[PDB]
């Protein structure tokens, strides 16, 4: 996240921090939200390649013990079936990770609530990305959960040709693009949190930014849109 600013511990308990093995450590690779006790919505393209994944929940910094993590494998991927790696433009940037264990829920381990399907925001709606991506455009990842208001894009203006022209579909949320806050690498997967009838709803899974950088005056963040796709998400974990 270019921009952020810190987030308190307790703000976004549904976050994950998706990892994979890397010699004797772990490496931050992206974000998750947790939408069951034993499962985890992330982006499909985070898991193109084929490593060993592990979920954290209840983390806010990478590299010190906050004493709430609580870790634990991914025992299944299941990503959306029209997915294409060469093609993040057509979308279906989306897949479920079932953990091996069920996760314990408290203050900093919660289901993250999904907007009802079809649901789409009005221009310019308040909400928030947050993760422990890329603090600078070629930066480094954050060691601290962070979070960046960012307000929707509406597909009428992020489809205009001085946004993203054709490169954004429908099933995608727009968010940002002042050139100052963003999300950058490291937070796709994660959630963009929307405030709607007082509640924070995820409508966002992180997906993509500019390939000239993250913060980027009128290329906002692009997110796969979660309402979209609420049938595809309860098709599997019932067949799963
Ligand atoms: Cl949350
Ligand atoms: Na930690
Ligand atoms: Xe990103």
């Amino acid at each position: 996240v270019v921009g952020g600013t810190e987030a308190q511990r307790n703000s976004w308990p549904s976050q994950i921090s998706l990892q994979y093995r890397s010699g004797s450590s772990w490496a931050h690779t992206c974000g998750g939200t947790l939408i069951r006790q034993n499962w985890v919505m992330t982006a499909a393209h985070c898991v193109d390649r084929e490593l060993t994944f592990r979920v954290v929940v209840g983390e806010h910094n990478l590299n010190q013990n906050d004493g709430t993590e609580q870790y634990v494998g991914v025992q299944k991927i299941v990503v959306h079936p029209y997915w294409n790696t060469d093609d993040v433009a057509a979308g279906y940037d989306i897949a479920l990770l079932r953990l091996a264990q069920s996760v314990t829920l408290n203050s900093y381990v919660q289901l993250g609530v999904l907007p009802r399907a079809g649901t789409i925001l009005a221009n310019n709606s308040p909400c928030y990305i947050t993760g422990w991506g890329l603090t600078r455009t070629n930066g480094q990842l954050a060691q601290t959960l962070q979070q960046a208001y960012l307000p929707t894009v509406d597909y009428a203006i992020c489809s205009s040709s001085s946004y993203w022209g054709s490169t954004v579909k429908n099933s995608m949320v727009c968010a940002g693009g002042d050139g100052v806050r963003s999300g950058c690498q490291g937070d796709s997967g994660g959630p963009l949190h929307c405030l709607v009838n007082g509640q924070y709803a995820v409508h966002g899974v992180t997906s993509f930014v500019s390939r000239l950088g993250c913060n980027v005056t009128r290329k906002p963040t692009v997110f796969t849109r979660v309402s979209a796709y609420i049938s595809w998400i309860n098709n599997v974990i019932a067949s799963n």
